[PDB]
């Protein structure tokens, strides 16, 4: 019925994003994506705490999918027989059938193919949502990512000027609920099913044990710091499928920010901290002015420093003494 | 002194809203409303947990009051002798005297009549606020609702175009604090006064036991699902008098959203999830494009699925395969 | 190198703000400020609970610094030898070096001088951030304040009209974490270092024991109520360095509100409640229309009434019966 050109995308693991055009002369296409569910025990902190994760494509978050307004997104969702539970997918970008969830419930050993038209621009969450109490559990176990639906003319500032990024990163924040035993040590479990009772009891108390970017404390640090150069315009897409977050670039700003994440609305300018509503993605762009280390955090600083929610940028370039200078180094008080 | 026409309104129980005009050729009127306080033990979940509720007009939330900018709202507040506590009313829409609270404190057996001019457009909370520690307790016991103050020309998109809804629903979200005994079972109490000590101790820890729409788990489901048809523009007014919420229509969008709830500001467009600040009401409109079941949730999914904060819409009409289609049903992996 | 005129500012304790111009014919200057760190045990509630505070200039919050866009802000930070810990300062308004923190780490007995150019307009947090787990601890111990960077033409409504305030107040909200002993009584400690272990364990659970304005329950009440007169336009700057807040003026409104706090964006109009993201400052202006007592709260009413987060305004002037009137005083029900 639908006779449009087909284009396959090779998804890449976060925080990177598959290659795409911003402004495009292409017309609508059917863009084809594949997600393969993986349930797996992973390590989430530098002390070796383990977690029963459930993921799209083996990562937390799931990969960022990028399309343009009016494209048709055709996803093959695969639930291999090596998994234990049914799963599905719900796209906040899509219209009808609970975002697709009512059409994609698959048991281990099955796959399904869903197509939806990208009628709404912005960044959007996608997540598993099998039904009932399983919905929060699968999401907070890691089964969420995001999609970005660009205008065909690319981004603008609302005020007819184009806003072109040099690079884009996707920072998926995950609230995790790991129960503790009587000693006060984090518990380990042999299966997601076995983790369920204790994990649900903790979840209902609403306080996470960990809040992490890219699946683990320190994931986006050291060798895996985010990078930029002075003069580069970087777009940071930030999602949180269950709980609020308040992103902040320490030493920088959000030059243009869509905190509700939707490109039909003009961005706000010159923010210090912005707010990602639980169940949403937002986006912020910043042109780096200074070299050095920056930290990208949620600005609940307890969560950032003590629960895991800190990434770093390492930025190359020349220091600008007009913008900031140490007039007098630390010295004894006169 | 004030010589304007008087109009009586028959309030209706949420989620329905009393009949009103959007755009009107009427001039200012004195619009007359009556609220009768009822303290009552109610059931809040499908397991039979009870709660000592305090309500305006017998409902949680209290009913939605609808007027137009420049009307005078004249409320008779009635506290029958069958109640145990003093009560009052504070309207966020009103100016002076703590929103009216300083002029409406009434003991059991008394009534009072307050008039305020509707100078600010939008949706606003109203709530009881007797003084001191009683303020949070009365609010989280159920004593809150909302008022909607429409422009006389009706709603607009900010961009000179009219925005007319086919129907309006009021979803009042309530955070409830029910203490547990040593066993781990929810406690029942013989009076609001007897529930006070244990309830205050829990309240100060800031974690609700239940988060519900329209007073109970499952209230807006089954026979009491919200309804629409494909092609209908529905306005959903959402209030939360004490705690933040993040509304989301699963399978839909907020086509036009006033998340801070005030019609002097243009709506945002094409949202996935929006944010209702504790102590406020907001409003979102959506034109349904697909038939079927939708869930309307706060997108803290633990609260939605496990604590009570899910409503359903049942929508009639024709499925649109252009917008979404199951290209291949669940099948064994090749 | 930088040859501009120098101007010294005498900082004043919150909620007051040092004298400044709104619109100015001055060009860029180097504006000189001094902050002296003080670690001190203070009383935070009317029951006599004590707290190991860490402050800029002896106050919580630290004082508001006011400059204009394109000024250079030169701060001398002083850490006297009477303190026990290293400290630094990070300005969200500044660009590079973690907001200045990477250039201002000072041991007891040292001082440092930092200059930054005020390229971004709005209200911004400043806070200490020494590194690692110390970052949240120093902030929630009191080491935060705000700076306001005004346009040189003063404030505007976005719609070419000027917005001039008659007075400005700075309300700094502090979430505090005071542990309890087995009895259930709040603990007292002999030093910040001794309070650290118990305080960090509580902090990671994310629930404060107290939420206060200006450092203490009841600080901005009685003799220290905020004041205004009918007809006065008051700007209220509100900051929260770690945790969200939802300000509300009971009996009033936010006539013009920058809830993300940045003057490059037009204000929203006619709000009931606004939202300050943890790690940010915002600002709201209101022209008083009625005399009497107003309460300024966070509209989590449990926090406001039970945890400490209430200020009062006492307003002088003539009551306006058109806006609100008690039509019939409390009487027996007919
Ligand atoms: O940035 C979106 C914002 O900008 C405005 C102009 O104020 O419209 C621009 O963006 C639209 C969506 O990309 C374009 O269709 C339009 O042509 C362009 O002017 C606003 O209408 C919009 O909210
Ligand atoms: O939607 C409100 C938003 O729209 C604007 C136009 O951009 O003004 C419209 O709405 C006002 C309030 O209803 C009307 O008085 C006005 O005539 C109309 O253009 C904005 O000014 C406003 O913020
Ligand atoms: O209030 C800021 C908001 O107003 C606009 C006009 O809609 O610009 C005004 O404010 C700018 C910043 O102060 C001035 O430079 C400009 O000249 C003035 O019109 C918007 O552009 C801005 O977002
Ligand atoms: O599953 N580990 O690559
Ligand atoms: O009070 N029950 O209808
Ligand atoms: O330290 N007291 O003024
Ligand atoms: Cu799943
Ligand atoms: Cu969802
Ligand atoms: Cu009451
Ligand atoms: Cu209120
Ligand atoms: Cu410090
Ligand atoms: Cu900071």
């Amino acid at each position: 019925d639908l006779k449009l050109p087909r284009q396959k995308v090779e998804l890449v693991a976060p925080p990177f994003v598959h290659a795409h055009e911003q402004a495009t002369k292409q017309g609508p296409k059917i863009v084809e994506f594949k997600l393969t569910i993986e349930e797996k025990k992973v390590v989430i902190d530098e002390k070796g705490t383990t977690f029963q994760a459930m993921t799209f494509n083996g990562s937390m978050p799931g990969p960022l999918m990028v399309v343009h307004e009016g494209d048709y997104v055709e996803t093959t969702l695969v639930n291999p027989a090596t998994n234990t539970m049914p799963h599905n997918i719900d796209f906040h970008s899509a219209t009808g059938a609970l975002g697709g969830g009512a059409l994609t419930l698959i048991n281990p050993g099955e796959q399904v193919v869903l197509r939806w038209k990208a009628t709404k621009t912005g960044v959007f969450v996608y997540h598993c949502a099998p039904g009932g109490p399983m919905i929060p559990w699968h999401v907070v176990s890691g089964m969420n990512g995001a999609v970005m639906v660009l205008p065909r003319d690319g981004l603008n500032d609302g005020k007819g000027h184009a806003l072109k990024y040099d690079k884009v990163y996707y920072v998926g924040e995950q609230d995790m609920y790991v129960p503790r035993d009587e000693k006060g040590n984090f518990k380990s479990y042999d299966s997601p099913g076995e983790a369920f009772t204790d994990t649900e009891e903790m979840m209902k108390k609403l306080i996470p044990s960990h809040v992490v970017f890219n699946g683990k404390v320190g994931a986006l640090t050291g060798k895996n710091a985010l990078t930029a150069n002075v003069g580069e315009n970087v777009l940071i897409v930030h999602s949180q499928a269950n709980r609020d977050s308040r992103p902040h670039l320490i030493g920088g700003h959000g030059d243009y920010v869509w905190e509700t994440g939707k490109f039909g609305n003009a961005p706000e300018v010159g923010l210090e901290t912005w707010f990602i509503r639980g169940g949403s993605a937002g986006a912020a762009m910043y042109k780096f002015m200074q070299p050095g280390i920056y930290a990208y955090v949620t600005h609940n600083l307890i969560e950032a420093a003590d629960l895991g929610a800190t990434a770093h940028f390492k930025v190359e370039g020349k220091w600008n003494d007009d913008l900031m200078t140490q007039v007098k180094a630390p010295a004894e008080i006169p």
